[PDB]
């Protein structure tokens, strides 16, 4: 679980958003398991912009953060879970780390801010979904 919280924005993974965030949605896309809900206080996180491809992640599942390199954003081909069927999946990272059930929504983070939050796992590898194009989540 986790979320991104920037101004009065909460960035989640779709496939873990919850009723309130539905009942109060900004933008979802499926394509890219991302889901942005409106927040009553403000969020601290900042939204990098910029070009890393290194950066470091929160893994629940290990308590730790690691330092990765990680792909530019993409279309990855991501095999059947039980939130979606085996699809492309836009703008994401993939980079090699720990990522088991329950690590989505751990942040990724370069030194300009958040980059953008775990979405996929298994085998070795942890895939992100990115968020440094959105850029309309640093304004009103
Ligand atoms: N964004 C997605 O499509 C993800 C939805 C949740 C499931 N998923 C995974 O990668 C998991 C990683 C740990 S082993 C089980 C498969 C794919
Ligand atoms: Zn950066």
């Amino acid at each position: 679980s986790g979320a991104i919280y920037v101004g009065n924005y909460r960035v989640v993974n779709r496939h873990l958003a919850t009723h309130n965030d539905w009942a109060n949605l900004v933008w979802e896309d499926s394509s890219r398991d991302l889901l942005v809900s409106s927040t009553t206080a403000q969020g601290c996180d900042t939204i990098a912009r910029c070009d890393c491809q290194t950066g470091v992640y929160y893994c629940s599942s290990r308590r730790k953060h690691y330092p990765v390199s990680f792909s530019k954003p993409s279309l990855i081909f991501v095999e059947a879970s039980e939130y979606y069927p085996a699809r492309y999946q836009s703008h994401l990272m993939l980079a090699v780390g720990h990522s088991e059930p329950g690590d989505c929504g751990g942040i990724l983070r370069c030194q300009h801010g958040v980059v953008g939050i775990v979405s996929t796992g298994g085998n070795g590898l942890v895939g992100f979904a990115d968020v440094r194009d959105l850029l309309w989540l640093d304004e009103e």
